[PDB]
């Protein structure tokens, strides 16, 4: 079996250089969702479980599949708390202290009223448990969530975790094996 | 003697989360240009020299001071090369390997056809020597440029350099003293 990890197609907020929030897909975000469906089809899979977060950007991208999907709250993006929907310039200006502190310990730092990667890793324990005892699964999630899941399957330290390559519109096909996990990166250009 | 370092009021690209470019001051970016003129006047500085880069956002902010200023090409922001005007999501998507190599060594790293902080420090050398043989100077510049000037006066290393705190709308008043340099950060809220 394989585990397909990718995140929702480009959102309005991604487009506007802002973090978090709960915005919908952009025009090409929607075009990614259709490209994702064609990719999943071209894989010749007979049974596939599709997981989504509760955020609209993931649900909408799953809608384009045509198949049923389950919504996990634990797959919701990291909460930047006070800094939700702000740009980095904005957070650097109004929260210079926080930003700097976040840069010194990215794995444990939480923005005021927010979550840390460490917290995210913790709430993702049951998602990983399930994944490990399932067959083909497609997880349409978020950059931070995807980084945590990928670190687990690729045995990465908590230091490497926050910097793991997790672009938009790229499907990571993971095939767990006896000890490691194979990885293949598919870029859906749209 | 005092050296005042600040960057142009918020640009149009700043508002969109895009790097580089040559956009102009945004509405509140102008409001900062004004508040800066108020701060500067109430500082009662004797024969204050005002340096600016060759870019719009910089000249535009100096324009609101009333007093004349000079432009140095050497003070132009770091060139992100092919990633110019891109959001971070965009560079992570279209240039995933490049984005990753950057986080590895931010001082020496160059985007495709862009400049590194090391390159920046080089072209700023003649700015530092002039700044040295001066009295009171207000240098209205850019984030990467400010980091390089600041690193010099505050005796910071090349590693700390790319991560030095340089918010928008904040003046950093440096006063070279015998043991080094005293610092005062003034946030101009607008």
């Amino acid at each position: 079996r394989s585990i397909y990890l990718c995140r929702h197609g480009e959102s309005e907020l991604n487009l506007r250089g802002r973090i978090g929030g709960d915005s919908g897909l952009s025009a090409r975000g929607k075009q990614y969702a259709y490209a994702l469906a064609n990719f999943i089809r071209s894989q010749g899979i007979s049974s596939l479980k599709v997981w989504t977060s509760h955020m609209k950007r993931t649900i909408q991208t799953a809608e384009a599949l045509g198949v049923p999907y389950e919504q996990w709250k634990a797959l919701n993006e990291i909460d930047a708390g006070v800094c939700e929907e702000m740009t980095y310039e904005e957070i650097q200006e109004h929260y210079p202290e926080e930003f700097a502190l976040r840069d010194q310990d990215k794995y444990r730092y939480r923005y005021p009223k927010g979550e840390s990667y460490e917290d995210l890793v913790q709430r993702l324990e049951p998602v990983i448990m399930e994944l490990e005892r399932q067959e083909n699964v497609l997880v349409i999630c978020h950059q931070a969530v995807m980084r945590c899941l990928l670190a687990y399957f690729l045995d990465k330290s908590s230091d490497e975790l926050p910097y793991l390559k997790c672009p938009l519109h790229t499907v990571l096909k993971l095939t767990p094996v006896a000890y490691g996990c194979r990885v293949e990166s598919i870029y859906l250009n749209v």
